[PDB]
């Protein structure tokens, strides 16, 4: 079995320099590279950074500074350099997936309480359907990304699952009902024959392998009429 755990979350003061810890289960960090995501509460995904399994860093261009990502043969760590009140967030460690900065394999998160380039566009913010309608999301990317594109599916408190990855691929899973498509600078999430289940917050990412492109859309809020 294959899976991977976030420890480490707590309560710190501004300023004071913390570390949060990342163990795998089921794989080597000598064969895979692990990258860190954040979601403040209620708020939206953000990409951290990446470590390759042979050690190479990579932060996307916010990040840079404000975070130092290290491993061991188990453990991947992020430290949080000068916390502020904004780093108060849900931390995930990812297992990267296929050819680019997208990942499949998701930790439960671990809570940070902080107290005392590329741009993607995700249009609408919500949106609600009839049961067995179809919803569209639209995400624009400021730049041409080619088919470096991903999106997600997450559940409320619930870790991100990975749906499409290279724009149109679906990962294992996931029914035919999720369509991707699009390239360059625009891309669609089609959803058919909406169900109950379908209900979630979607994401895209832009998942080319370069600080400045890596970027998470805003998310759509899907919902289905009753
Ligand atoms: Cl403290
Ligand atoms: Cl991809
Ligand atoms: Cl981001």
């Amino acid at each position: 079995a294959q899976s991977v755990e976030e420890s480490g979350g707590r309560l710190v003061t501004p300023g004071t320099p913390l570390t949060l810890a990342c163990t795998v289960s089921g794989f080597s960090l000598n064969t895979y590279s692990m990258f860190w995501v954040r979601q403040a509460p209620g708020k939206g995904l953000q990409w951290i950074g990446i470590i390759s399994n042979f050690g190479v860093i990579y932060y996307a261009t916010w990040a840079k500074g404000r975070f130092t990502i290290s491993k061991t043969s188990t453990t991947v760590d992020l430290k949080i350099t000068s916390p502020t009140t904004e780093d108060t967030a849900t931390y995930f460690c990812v297992r990267k997936y296929g050819s680019e900065w997208g990942g499949d394999l998701w930790g439960p998160g671990t809570l940070v309480t902080v107290s005392s380039e590329l741009d993607m566009t995700q249009t609408p913010a919500s949106v609600s359907e009839p049961v067995g309608g179809t919803v569209t999301i639209k995400c624009q990317a400021s730049q041409s990304i080619s088919s470096y594109l991903a999106w997600y599916q997450q559940k409320p408190g619930q870790r991100p699952r990975l749906l499409i990855y290279e724009t149109s691929t679906l990962a294992s899973g996931v029914p035919s009902r999720f369509k991707g498509s699009g390239s360059g600078t625009e891309f669609t999430l089609t959803i058919s024959d909406l169900e109950c289940a379908d209900a979630a917050t979607y994401y895209c990412q832009s998942t080319y392998e370069n600080p400045t492109y890596v970027s998470f859309g805003g998310g759509t809020e899907v919902g289905v009429k009753s």
